[PDB]
């Protein structure tokens, strides 16, 4: 036939296809989301995310070392919590797991880039990432309670702040907390788009997350692609370091939509449903969880995202798959 | 607090939520992919897709009735063979598996759209998409059979005839074949951007393709999102009736920017891996199946597909999940 | 001929063409107007609104169950005053006919969304949209007015405060008004572009606006496409949760121009010029009414409108046309 | 209040209105449709159109001059065809209606500018804008004769040959046919968007339309603002001196975002439906007949259009409405 | 101080600035330039291109394998001619010294990507980009001869074609060449944006171009930045595979414009004169050569560039500076 | 061959070229950079820039009426200090350095351009650009003496007031320092988008900036594009009345796109690396410095800028080379 344009041209060998590959991964693009239980002796396995384990409090200042020697050069702390109440008030205790987690990985590793996850979903009797009242989580109350644990967090070493509570202002609440208290170079992670997903199951298994109704009232519709840009862009202009969009896997519209959109670097987080799916095929040998893996976080980086948190980040380290 | 924005306003109800979500998913969006298996007698179960069976050829009119029963519009034909050869030759047969899958849906029910997947991985003992030559798959040798595959399929009452080969050019030939036959009316429904992905493990167990290596040198690397576009703009310049972007789960950054490239219908597929993920994880009962697979179909329409290829739509249809 | 590009293709059948549709309706997509009159006893017909009628406010208790049973999901009150004013303040009147129609609805069907209509031309002796002054309808004196009729809505449980006053400055004021007496969550269905028609007549027969002249000189030129999209966009920057395009029928224009320079939600009104004119085309068997409301309604929607407010609505809900 | 932006400023007056008014309505922007009824002695009433009436061809000498003594520079017609058939071969008889109507046009007012409507469905004993065929409408069967009868009313007089058959490469088919025969002069209104409308009842009344069944399979959907403006790309393409949406009424949004994608001219149909649906209201005493017939085709103008096609043209003109 | 917005925040450490940093710069972006002497028994070094030798032919087997070695993925060949005459014919001999290059290249190492530099300025006594006529480079007679050399270079094994001499429809008549010739698979990397630069001294002394004049009737013009985007979009249009701007370190504004005007892979020249100024800096002791070479390299990236022509890569590849 | 097509054609003669010539550079695009050292006597080069010397400050009155004679219309000022000290305090000494540059040059040409460079690491004993704290460079206290300096500088007579400390908001800092105190005529040349270039040795060298570590954790990462724009779009939104890319050289991608984001001036500086390497390769005889030095301003032109900070200006100017 006659064509002059031959797209196959470039994809004849591995070394032209190496040469023209557009997008690239590398262990730097990684975060890697780790779970410390107080109080605890143990390693306990999370059975909906095969091969993730609560870090013993005790055996943290260990795993954290453990990580940074793979080459991880951050990660996002989460709680499981042994003195939940009400309003979640550990959280903003300036002793309670939030800060000793953030403590110990700074204490460890100086160098270790620690954002600490921001919410109070671990830490509550009910459950729900902040007050609840009357109305359902109060969006104001919990914003008061956001800052004081920024403050706590950032007085324990967290590079970071990360709020995930889907509070409206909450990065302007929690910038002001942190600036007030003499926190002016403490970043903000952003949980900025953050989806009400059915994808987080293994997460608040592996979190304790006491939660029996849904946070529907607060974490933004999925359909919606309109809001999910203005989400992070009011985000943006209350001062946030870096913006997110959680979750990642599904939403690649929705990260290079948001790409096109602003100058911050952004954030996609592969949630834990994501990495139960990719675990799940694998082990009923559906198909070769490396080369997936791979090409997922390979699509996240492709759509835009500048960060990936992942919980594949440490063995694909140790692994040398990724450097 | 101070925020006159406070996006949580429309999220407080159900009824609140509903008024504005911003995408909707029906039945009329999914394309319903069939395995039919010639010269068989039992239903065969395909492991790595647990719910999906090969559906012997016998028992065909039975099934596409039962199919267009459920509310499905539309199906995508794939056969596995007992025919195979050097060549692929028994899919352009005028009564090879590929004419009979077609002529049994339109004559059963005659307005049952019918989508003739359009290659030779099923009909080649070596299981590559084509014609081999001492070069790998021989591009043009293809095209001509891909030619003469389009008549006999359209010949055989096909509605689309959808090249899967990855071929340059392949839209044009077939465009030139239908039209020199007479099929001027008979549309094209083109793979137009096909990665090279490792997530059609479970779709070959499922068609029985026979290949030993990779189809790197012509399906494009998952990496390249300026290739992607490109990829289907020359087929709209060729003439395609519809593009496609395969995989679409992980690729709804591709979705996005193509809708936004042109205005053509855009149809996505939702492949055997992706169905894998979703069913293994809802078996170890680490994810609420239902609640995945209606998030999952929504952010491929949410992303800009029109169409969405999915192994589930029966299911859907038949529990009314989808209406 | 040959032709590559034939866009009949996808014509040829009913199941293509709903294959390929690009725009859908839904019940969903409906905010339905309701008359309420206060003091009487039988409902009174609108001559020029074929169809409608003033409910006795004894009875809507009795069609808000109605209404909320057929599936409409959001109700607009209008009120028909029999204690009008020079300053039109029995709208302010924390128990008069504004803060009653709410309460009625919120009461009797807690999960209805209650938009309450927020003017005065309704209240007044002259008929005007505020406080007539020297001048003309006093801007500031208005917007007055208009805050303190927000807070006694939004305490009868209005779930959305919609100003249709078209004075300047009105979502600020409202929003203040409301954020200072504890209403920080009650949103604004802003009526941001509001056109100076002549489509209005059979609206004022229905709702008692007692005006001899016009609005011209608030309500905006129905020839500034330009002014319309400035009108919008100031409101969004002073908070609205909602904008609003009125009329929709000759605006779309206005409507597709709208959508692309915001990510808020856009309402759009089919006013009742348009309802009389499809009602008595219809009845002078011109055309068919069904098909002709449909379209129009579904044209809106292609538009860019994610909510219509139409009149046709509890029909609709109620012949099972629209679910 | 605090206010710097009052967009009301430049609304206190009607000199201030009139100084700032962004669009503008000429009776240079409206093009008047006419039926011309051969063989036939008085005029007939069209019920569905109250106002218009079948002109007897005897007359149509006269009605041109009156037509253009009141100002109007341009015509659209339709004839009602006394010899239907198979084909509708008396479009393309030298001295059919087609040719005759354009001829009587010229040759009484050689200035008057001649659309000529290009069609079958006034001419064909089934209705159908076309060659029937076990197909349906025969696109290619019907691109033929559409090209005989650009000729025969191009050599009648016919200054524009303006295509609605709604069939795929019409307009490069008419011109190339007028090019073949020396009329590479003469110029093409494309109906480019014609969608498959319920508003054409009124105008089948008055044509003598004898169709049973629908034009979907070849006038486009309703619901598809990317494939509407396709089509008149598609047009653009083939070489047409102006491009049309019709309708327009409920089309704005159609006609702003093609404005915005060509720098050709592009016309607007407010067609029969739109008119009924304006008399009947007017009739009922609704609204003002005046008021609404000015607001319509200013909207038109405002969304973009350059020449409006206005069965109030005349009465317009006559009446001194538009100058 | 006040201030939200504090860019140093992600600037605090060496892993922030790692974390954050958008561009990354590895081996397989760079193609090495190697010059190959004919006829010859010792590696002669580049004076004014410290480092830089041409390689005698009877040691490219040895070479390539050392570059092949190191990791580099690709070169570029350039041979310094014993044969020149008029129209510099031994280009476009069979076994000409343009051949040979690639056929050592691609025998010696299989995986090699070979791209042949498509010239005669090393060929021609005049040292001219082509056949000179009374008229200066004779643009057709030498795109003849282009396309004869494209042949024999296509058959001794290169991979990539890369005409650079400046000539109008090069790309065309060089693809059409291989075409006719079975090379259809032949790529062309074509230095479609190649300017009259005064950078290139040093490479004509290392390729031995006998040019007494200048190029400027057909090498671009430095200034024309609209120019320059109209040179690669018409070779984009004759089929290009790849496109180029030369030289890069001076026109990254021209590499950025190019990136967002294509879909295509862009090359980047780092030109003999930029390579000459960092090593004379550095041997002056004035900059670090390995930084500064980083930091040009890492640009050319940052500015839209997928692949660098880089003098520097073989050091960089050895010294594992870049991997 | 047949080309319709020919850039070629505006190529053929010298006139031609210069009729076509895009972009042009005058001696009035140029700033001329002069190191000013107080308490000395001889005039010392700087080694690592051949053709520049330190001015000794008892010389400048005469070098610039000198600079002034050749036509340079402005300078940049930066000093070599003997009064260090560990907050470079001398630099907001009513009297010193800074000071007096400035004075020196508006007493001597009252119609020179004075941009006062305003920095302190060539006042520090430390060598970095402000306030060293446990921290690093204290962002805020250096803010505090950035606006002292900035009035001192302004009551000297400096026309601009030029922060090069890459400190956040450091533009507003000196605005309202300059506002404050009077100067609110002072214009601002912030060095907004300032790299952490390795290019920067010779000026340091001539400078006599006593620093050891790097500027890494305050001047940004050069593979930053994205963060670049916005470094430069946060000090327009500061006050800035010009905007500066620094290096310009192998930045102009950078300059490119912050030309299309912003409508204010634009400055580039072609840094002292650039300088060295033009220099050290033309007195290696590799170019010609000439030709090369024009061509490389001529590309920052190219690229955007509308003013160049050149050391290669004097002489361009003296030797009549640009006018
Ligand atoms: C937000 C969502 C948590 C929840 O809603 O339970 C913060 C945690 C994100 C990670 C969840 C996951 O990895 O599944
Ligand atoms: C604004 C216009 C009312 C008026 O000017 O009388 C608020 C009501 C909109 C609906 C009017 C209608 O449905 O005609
Ligand atoms: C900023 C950079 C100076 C440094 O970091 O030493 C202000 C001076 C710019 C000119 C530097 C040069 O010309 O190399
Ligand atoms: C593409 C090629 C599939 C392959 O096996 O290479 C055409 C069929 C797409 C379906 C694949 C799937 O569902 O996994
Ligand atoms: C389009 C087809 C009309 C039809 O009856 O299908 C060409 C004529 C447009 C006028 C229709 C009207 O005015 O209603
Ligand atoms: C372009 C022409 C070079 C010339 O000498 O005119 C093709 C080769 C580019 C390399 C030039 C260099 O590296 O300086
Ligand atoms: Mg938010
Ligand atoms: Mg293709
Ligand atoms: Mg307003
Ligand atoms: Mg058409
Ligand atoms: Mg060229
Ligand atoms: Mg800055
Ligand atoms: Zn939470
Ligand atoms: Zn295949
Ligand atoms: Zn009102
Ligand atoms: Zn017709
Ligand atoms: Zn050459
Ligand atoms: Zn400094």
């Amino acid at each position: 036939t006659d064509l002059i344009q031959r797209p196959r041209r470039l994809r004849k060998s591995p070394a032209l296809r190496a040469m023209f590959e557009e997008t690239t991964l590398s262990l730097n693009d990684l975060v890697l989301p780790i779970f410390v239980e107080e109080e605890i002796d143990d390693y306990k396995a999370v059975e909906a995310m095969p091969g993730v384990m609560r870090i013993p409090e005790k055996h943290l200042a260990r795993e954290i070392e453990r990580i940074a020697n793979a080459g991880i050069r951050s990660v996002m702390t989460f709680g499981i919590s042994h003195h939940t109440d009400e309003t979640g008030s550990d959280a903003w205790r300036e002793d309670g797991l939030v800060a000793r987690m953030s403590r110990i990985c700074k204490q460890t590793v100086p160098e270790m880039i620690v954002m600490s996850d921001t919410c109070f979903c671990e830490y509550t009797s009910h459950g729900h990432c902040g007050v609840l009242c009357e109305h359902g989580v109060d969006n104001d109350a919990t914003l008061e309670n956001l800052g004081k644990q920024a403050v706590v967090a950032a007085a324990a070493g967290a590079d970071f702040i990360a709020p995930s509570a889907a509070m409206d202002g909450q990065v302007q609440a929690i910038r002001q907390a942190l600036d007030a208290a003499g926190f002016k170079d403490t970043a903000i992670m952003s949980y900025s788009t953050k989806f009400a997903s059915s994808f987080y199951g293994p997460f608040r298994e592996a979190a304790g997350s006491a939660l029996k109704g849904d946070r529907k009232s607060y974490q933004m519709n999925p359909m919606n692609r309109r809001e999910a840009i203005r989400e992070s862009l009011l985000d943006e202009a209350q001062g946030a370091d870096c913006l997110m969009v959680k979750p990642a896997g599904a939403y690649l519209d929705i990260v290079r939509e948001l790409r096109e959109r602003t100058e911050l670097p952004i954030g996609a987080y592969q949630v834990s449903g994501e990495y139960a799916m990719i675990k799940f095929a694998a082990l009923a040998g559906a198909i070769d969880e490396e080369k997936v893996v791979l090409e997922s976080l390979g699509s996240i980086k492709r759509a835009g995202a500048d960060l990936i948190f992942s919980y594949f980040a440490l063995d694909l380290a140790e692994k040398k798959i990724l450097r």
